[PDB]
């Protein structure tokens, strides 16, 4: 075992590897159309990102590993350029994880803040921001045997440590995990949040912070509060104020939208009791069941729930599985049967079971950011603490040699990793991959 002759071998095999995973990627989104949602348009750019570096960047950081005499700055534009492309591959996931984030916790604004058209005008400013930084040295933050106007070729030699660690390492790579890991955590705690009435009208019916125009032109926010049919959005504004009681500007936080639900749940109950059809019903169900008949207030009205005549009387009488066969024969349920199926649920089981299956998708989301963040801080924090160590004590026991270069290798392993595990564990890409494979090979 000659020394670093391991080293290059182990770079070419990443450089296979890291293409071939990733030209699989963007081939199944480009013959599958269920993948060609706007974050899987963020998804191709990784991929793209992680080709280059396979053709590119390997051979650069290996031929930055030789110490041949060269122009200073003919040996940092080499440096530059695994610089930038590994600089996009860092901001590319940032795009993934944003896009995650607001699609779990603000699911309805999704479409409208992520259009398919402004998804690629952010990839243009991840491209251009990496050009940014990694050229910097070339702008003139630079260090700069041999003859004139010739360096050693080695990465240190020109690229000084006060840009790794003050400028690259703290603001393009920790500041990305700080921001990648609170992704993780407050997705996570959103799929693990106690379930309640509260959630699970917005699960149903949807949380709005802003004020908004319902199917019918009128100002409405939180989870369907109608704050007036006046044609003025600055009556509804004003309409607001009085009821959170502070000056609002249209907007208000997830707290004020469930003191305005509370609210209007207080009233639905009062008026169920005014109910002679409603009463005896809602007196003899335990409390998450009667969270189940106050949707159903909520969406079609009191009368409406009273239409329920036989469906009604058999809930009073405790045959929850007698009443779901019911209602599922209802047009309620033949006109929005997802919302009826998880209210039916409610009433056989007296649990949030079919609302908290609604999260499972958000927990999926939260164990595919676990793994993002826990490779790319694995692949990434090893290569950049050594630098701070020769920063910050140059007289310190440097640490192995061998071990060095790995946390190098570590660095490029995410470029294969990364964007293959990704869409690997959504399975739509398994299928999709396995029909390429079989297909063409
Ligand atoms: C996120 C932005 N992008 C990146 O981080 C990418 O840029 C590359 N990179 C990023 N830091 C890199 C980096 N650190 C610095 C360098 C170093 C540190 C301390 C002291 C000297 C050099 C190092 C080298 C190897 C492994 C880790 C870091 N050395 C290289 C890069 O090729 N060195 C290879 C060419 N030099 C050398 O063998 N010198 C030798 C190293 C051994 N001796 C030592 C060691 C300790 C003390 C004194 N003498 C003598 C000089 N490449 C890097 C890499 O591809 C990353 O993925």
């Amino acid at each position: 075992i000659m020394g670093s002759s391991v080293y290059i071998t182990v770079e070419l095999a990443i450089a296979v590897l890291a293409i071939l995973g990733n030209v699989l990627v963007c081939w199944a989104v480009w013959l599958n159309s269920n993948l060609q949602n706007v974050t899987n348009y963020f998804v191709v750019s990784l991929a793209a990102a992680d080709i280059a570096v396979g053709v590119l960047a390997i051979p650069f950081a290996i031929t930055i590993s030789t110490g041949f005499c060269a122009a200073c700055h003919g040996c940092l534009f080499i440096a530059c350029f695994v610089l930038v492309l590994t600089q996009s591959a860092i901001f590319s996931l940032l795009a993934i994880a944003i896009d995650r984030y607001i699609a779990i916790r603000i699911p309805l604004r999704y479409n409208g803040l992520v259009t398919g058209t402004r998804a690629k005008g952010i990839i243009a400013i991840c491209w251009v921001l990496s050009f940014a930084i990694g050229l910097t040295p070339m702008l003139g933050w630079n260090n700069c045997g041999c003859g004139e106007g010739q360096v050693a070729c080695l990465f240190e030699d020109v690229v000084p440590m006060n840009y790794m660690v003050y400028f690259n390492f703290f603001a393009c790579v920790l500041v990305p995990l700080l921001l990648m890991l609170g992704v993780y955590l407050r997705i996570f705690l959103a799929a693990r949040r106690q379930l309640n009435i509260f959630e699970m009208l917005r699960i149903d019916e949807g949380l709005r912070l802003k004020i908004y125009k319902d199917t019918e032109g009128y100002y409405t926010i939180g989870i369907g509060h109608l704050l007036t049919k006046s044609p003025s959005l600055n009556a509804a504004k004003s309409e607001l104020d009085k009821a959170i009681g502070r000056n609002t500007n249209g907007v208000i936080t997830k707290d004020e939208a469930e003191k305005l639900f509370n609210q209007d749940v207080d009233a639905a109950v009062r008026g169920i009791l005014r109910n002679a059809k409603l009463k005896p019903v809602y007196d003899s169900l335990d409390a998450v069941r009667r969270a189940a008949l106050i949707n159903m207030v909520f969406q079609m009205g009191e009368t409406g729930v009273a239409g329920f005549t036989n469906s009604l009387r058999m809930l009073q009488q405790k045959r929850w599985d007698e009443a779901a066969v019911n209602l599922a024969k209802s047009r309620w349920y033949n006109q929005t049967p997802n919302r009826a199926k998880r209210v039916i649920t409610t009433f056989r089981t007296g649990t949030w079971d079919a609302y908290r299956s609604t999260l499972q998708k958000e927990v999926h989301a939260a164990k595919s950011l676990a793994i993002i963040v826990g490779l790319f801080a694995l692949c990434w924090l090893p290569l950049h603490i050594i630098n701070c160590f020769t920063f910050f004590c140059p007289d310190c026991s440097h640490a192995p040699l061998w071990l060095m270069y790995l946390a190098i290798v570590l660095s490029h392993t995410n470029s294969v990793v990364n964007p293959f595990i990704y869409a690997y564990r959504i399975r739509e890409f398994r299928q999709t991959f396995r029909k390429i494979i079989r297909s063409h090979v």
